[PDB]
């Protein structure tokens, strides 16, 4: 049932595997751009999240999705499912978090993970700078929750960050699409998440995409993901602006993630 549940697609050529997972507000669309140049190449697999609103809410288990962890579980399920022994894993924002965690459950399955919007804790702490207090976050769910269309339209073009209103639109569409109770779940679910503690135990090589600003992913945060994580660690510096380079600056990402799954 879960490969059809989540949307489960497998496009390309070729025994080298990658695996693209898209962060909130989105679904697996938002890959389509960059797509054609990993398909002569990889095959490519495909799927949405759970709270992607091109999934039926049906689906959606507040009990079971209150962590991370219950979305490691069905991405482990879908490559299982696949018979897919190892992969390349590319992922966005709340994907990051997932591929990190895939990666320590599993060690031999994950090649090679590239991390985009990427991030280990999106709350400040002391010292360490993740791009929110509690109270600026708490300032968001409340209007998430007061009124989600007035809060999405605001949110979307900060989210593409660059003027590309074809991404604005995009983006807008899609976030759109969640059931408003399921997007501000998700969110709360990655702003309780912590994952600084585990990065020394990733030991696949990891490539940090890095673009110029990014609303939600302060500057310092990929230096410190290279200086943590247990495995090779390159940062790959995108010159564009935003949290969602695959929708605002395809070209420039591409070619980043042709070199980064050359080889693995």
């Amino acid at each position: 049932k879960l490969l059809q549940i989540l949307n489960v697609r497998v496009v390309g050529s070729g025994e080298r595997v990658v695996v693209l997972s898209h962060g909130f507000g989105t679904d697996q669309s938002a890959w389509s751009r960059v797509l054609p140049y990993l398909t002569r190449d990889h095959r490519v697999v495909l799927y949405d999240l759970v709270c992607a609103g091109s999934v039926n809410p049906d689906h959606f288990d507040f009990r079971r999705y209150d962590n991370l962890d219950a979305y490691v579980d069905d991405l482990l399920a879908i490559l299982d499912a696949l018979r897919i022994p190892r992969c390349a894993f590319v992922g966005h924002s709340v994907s990051a978090m997932i591929g990190i965690l895939a990666s320590i459950r599993r060690p031999d399955l994950f090649a090679k993970l590239v991390l985009i919007g990427a991030s280990p804790r999106f709350l400040n702490d002391s010292d360490y700078h993740g791009g929110f207090e509690l109270e600026e976050i708490q300032q968001v769910f409340d209007a998430m929750g007061a009124n989600y269309s007035a809060w999405a339209t605001g949110y979307a073009p900060l989210a593409v960050g660059a003027d590309v209103p074809a991404a604005v639109q995009e983006f807008s569409r899609t976030l759109f699409n969640m059931r408003p109770d399921i997007s501000l779940h998700v969110c709360q679910t990655v702003f309780k998440t912590d994952l600084r503690g585990v990065l020394g135990m990733v030991r696949a090589p990891c490539v940090v995409v890095q673009t110029t600003r990014d609303v939600s992913v302060p500057a310092s945060v990929a230096a410190y993901l290279k200086a943590h994580l247990g495995g090779r660690t390159t940062v790959e510096f995108l010159q564009t602006e935003g949290h969602l380079p695959h929708l605002s600056a395809p070209s420039l990402l591409a070619q980043v993630l042709r070199r980064a799954l050359a080889r693995y």
